[PDB]
């Protein structure tokens, strides 16, 4: 903490969790058993359950900054969510992606797929999200050679691929859409879309570039970055709080 004005900012993040957790839980028993699981909707469902994760080691992680400052366990904790938030934003980008693909080529989605390519492609994002978790991990990496000693940008590139990925499947499935026959709902398509990629963009994504700057540049927090850290690290709770409504409880409300 800087000095002050964390109690407030803390309690907001413990709050805006608790409800993350409370939506992920809901969402996760519903889809678990009184679902289908059709064609994305296990993207959904892994994607909430490492979102409750991300929430739950949100509210394991603040309240400690008030009470017990150790400095260490701190960085423990930051180092395993990142995976959590990887996976997250990796399940973002492959159900824009996917949606994609869909609208594109509806024929081959609904026929020619595989119908186990979203288990395959899930557990492999799963397992790239165990990769890429040594991006400020410079700590005895060389147990042997050829190893990028502090310039490793490698997550970042990876990170930086999801997002234009995911950037340029929503904007094909705009094109795709704007370039067809006008059946006119025109309008929830439009707003979906654009909230799902500005609660990625401005929440989330914050998150992400905050750590990539934060070890590329060594920075010990000072007294400059202790008021930056805490908003981005509610951007990234409330993106993933409200994760699961956009993707599940609207359209279980539309009927
Ligand atoms: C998501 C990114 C990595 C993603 C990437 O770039 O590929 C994660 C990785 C390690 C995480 C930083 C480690 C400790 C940083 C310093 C402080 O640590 P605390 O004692 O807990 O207050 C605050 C947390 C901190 C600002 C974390 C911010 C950010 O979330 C990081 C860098």
């Amino acid at each position: 903490p800087c000095y002050n004005q964390t109690l407030s900012f803390t309690v907001l993040t413990c709050i805006i969790s608790l409800v993350g957790l409370t939506g992920n839980a809901v969402v996760l028993w519903l889809l678990g058993y009184r679902m289908r699981r059709n064609a994305v909707s296990i993207y959904i469902l892994n994607l909430a359950a490492a979102d409750f994760l991300f929430l739950s080691f949100q509210i394991i992680r603040l309240p400690l900054r008030l009470i017990n400052i150790s400095h260490l366990i701190r960085k423990i904790l930051v180092s395993v969510m990142t995976f959590p938030y990887f996976t997250g934003l990796s399940m973002l980008s492959a159900i824009s992606t996917e949606r994609c693909l869909s609208v594109l080529w509806p024929i081959w989605y609904r026929c020619r797929r595989p119908t186990h390519l979203s288990a395959v492609v899930c557990v492999l994002l799963w397992g790239l999200s165990l990769l890429f978790s040594m991006l400020e991990w410079r700590f005895c990496d060389f147990l042997f050679s050829s190893w990028c000693e502090t310039s490793d940008f490698i997550p970042v590139a990876w990170l930086i691929f999801l997002c234009v990925v995911l950037c340029v499947s929503s904007l094909v499935l705009l094109v795709r859409i704007l370039c067809g026959s006008r059946k006119m709902p025109l309008t929830r398509l439009y707003v979906t879309i654009l909230l799902t990629v500005l609660v990625f963009l401005l929440c989330g994504l914050p998150f992400g570039i905050l750590g990539a700057l934060i070890y590329r540049m060594h920075l010990n927090l000072e007294v400059l970055y202790c008021h930056v850290y805490l908003v981005c690290m509610s951007l990234s709770s409330l993106n993933s709080s409200a994760n699961p409504i956009i993707y599940f409880f609207v359209g279980s409300f539309r009927q």
